[PDB]
């Protein structure tokens, strides 16, 4: 398809990603429990779990611990340039994801002013894979200063048990390892 398609069509995967979720696509009785966007890096946000202090009347708080720290891990980052592999965080935990080969990710925050146009039926399923079945995120800056961003994909846990990737539109069956 043209440049043009390509970039639309990525941009709407964007899109349907923030379109709410509300029930599971074959089972419209089953609802989500719990829905986590998929944001792939190598660093994790941490909180200490207590301060140990030598004052008996502390600075008073609501919470043990205190803001979080950010830690890194340059074993994470391989996995996701091979497009194979990726790690996300979610509240306080890291979750990895074991990409099959019908799907992919891109590392870099995407811009479509950089966006190769690589396409002048296995060529069809290279251009689906990488506009439909590739994990993308990017990100931007409001006109009220704020930093937004955005993911092209979600995890969701259902209220059967069940679990689902979400990629812009389509949906995936996976499972918990
Ligand atoms: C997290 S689940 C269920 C949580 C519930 N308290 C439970 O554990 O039974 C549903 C909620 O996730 C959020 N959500 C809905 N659509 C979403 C989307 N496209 N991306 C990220 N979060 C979404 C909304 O806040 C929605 O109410």
């Amino acid at each position: 398809k043209d440049r043009d398609s390509q970039i639309t069509a990525i941009e709407k995967t964007f899109e349907d990603a923030q379109k709410s979720i509300s029930q599971h696509y074959s089972k419209p009785r089953v609802t989500p429990v719990e829905v986590m966007p998929v944001f792939p890096d190598f660093k994790m946000w941490i909180n200490p779990c207590a301060q140990v202090i030598f004052d008996s009347d502390p600075a008073p708080k609501d919470t043990s611990g205190a803001a979080a720290l950010e830690m890194m891990s340059q074993a994470m980052i391989r996995g996701m340039m091979s497009g194979e592999n990726l790690y996300f965080q979610s509240g306080n935990d890291l979750y990895f994801v074991k990409l099959p080969n019908f799907l992919s990710v891109e590392p870099r925050p995407f811009d479509p002013q950089y966006y190769e146009d690589e396409f002048e039926e296995e060529g069809r399923t290279r251009l689906k894979l990488k506009v439909e079945n590739t994990i993308r995120w990017r990100i931007r800056r409001d006109e009220e200063g704020n930093e937004i961003k955005e993911s092209n994909a979600r995890i969701v846990k259902w209220s059967d048990g069940s679990m689902s990737l979400h990629l812009g539109n389509e949906v995936f069956d996976v499972y918990k390892a």
